[PDB]
Formats: C-alpha cells, sequence, structure tokens
C-alpha cells in the first residue's frame, strides 16, 4: 500500500459546483478527524468525506443523497492503492442539478485527481528480529548487515552475539534467507 507524503488540494467546477477536496496521510482515526474539523468549511453545501486507515474505514455523504459522496471518495481512495488516507471533498452548489450518477462522478473523479496528483510514499510497517550468533559466525553476520545497509543492537554473551534488528516487514523474509545463507543455518532465531 501507498500513503500519502504530503496535504494536497484540488479544486474543480463542474456544472457551476465548486468541488475542493482537500486530503492528507492520517495514522489514526484522531488524527483523521482532526484534519476534518480543521478542514471543513461550514457554509459548505456540503462537506462530504471517507479515510481508511488498514481494516478501518469511514464514509460520509454530509446531506447529500445517501451513496453518492461518502463511498465514491472512499472508492478513489482504493482503486488508487492507497492506506491511511482522509479526503474531504466540500461542495458549493452552483444552481445546476448533477443527479446521482453525476455525483458519484464528480466527488469521485475530484477525489482521484486529488490523490492522484499527490506525492506518495510506500506505506510500510517497521518489524522487529531476534538471533543469537556463534562466535564463530560473527564477522560473516558484520558483513551480511553492512551488505544490507542494516544497524543492529548488539549483545555480547558467552554463548556468542544476540543481534536485535527493526527493517521494513516486506524486507524481513529477504533478511532471515540472507542471514541463513551466510552462517549455513549456524544461528538461533529468537
Amino acid at each position: 500500500s501507498l500513503t500519502l507524503a504530503d496535504k494536497v488540494v484540488y479544486e474543480e467546477e463542474i456544472q457551476k459546483s465548486r468541488f475542493i477536496a482537500k486530503a492528507a496521510p492520517v495514522a489514526s482515526e484522531e488524527e483523521a478527524l482532526a484534519f476534518l474539523a480543521e478542514n471543513r468549511e461550514p457554509e459548505a453545501t456540503h462537506n462530504g468525506h471517507a479515510y481508511k486507515i488498514g481494516l478501518l474505514y469511514r464514509f460520509s455523504d454530509d446531506g447529500e443523497p445517501s451513496g453518492t459522496a461518502g463511498r465514491p471518495i472512499l472508492h478513489a481512495i482504493e482503486a488508487q492503492g492507497l492506506d491511511r488516507v482522509a479526503v474531504l471533498v466540500v461542495r458549493y452548489f452552483g444552481g445546476v442539478k448533477l443527479g446521482a450518477g453525476g455525483l458519484v462522478r464528480a466527488y469521485g473523479g475530484v477525489a482521484a485527481e486529488a490523490l492522484r496528483r499527490a506525492p506518495k510514499v510506500p506505506l510500510v510497517e517497521r518489524v522487529g528480529l531476534a538471533f543469537l550468533v556463534p562466535f564463530a559466525e560473527v564477522g560473516r553476520v558484520y558483513a551480511l548487515l553492512e551488505a544490507r545497509a542494516l544497524k543492529a543492537e548488539e549483545t555480547y554473551t558467552p554463548e556468542g552475539v544476540r543481534f536485535a534488528l527493526l527493517l521494513p516487514k516486506p524486507e524481513r523474509e529477504g533478511f532471515l534467507r540472507a542471514l541463513l545463507d551466510a552462517t549455513r543455518g549456524q544461528v538461533a532465531l529468537e
């Protein structure tokens, strides 16, 4: 999954209605509601929104016909493979009715455009690994760590060196395989 690397604002007029999409990365529901509260415009016709944080998601039509604003925004977030993102779409009615179909395309479309234009970065979960290395294998492990640009907490004991490492979840498997290979399996995973 990708998340936003900065906040973005994108405005577009559709059949005279003014749509302003404001998006930001959010790592907790507290942050999502804080962002929405700060960016909502009280005198707008509607402040539709949606956000996704892992399994947690939320969407709101704020008065628009049910299913025409909130879900389309959430679908735009999901369609671009984003997570830990909140999107608000402020709307100022301009005198021309868009119709349910047009609303779905407007809210979803403007949210999608804002998300496409925003800078994005991979959403990575940091995880830890710990293992005990016999003294005969320590040299090979330090070389491996250097070779993979990894730094670890080290504890020297009578049975060898205990290493504690933090790294991206997607890289955990590759590292353990590299470790087991460099030491020919002579290590105790903890």
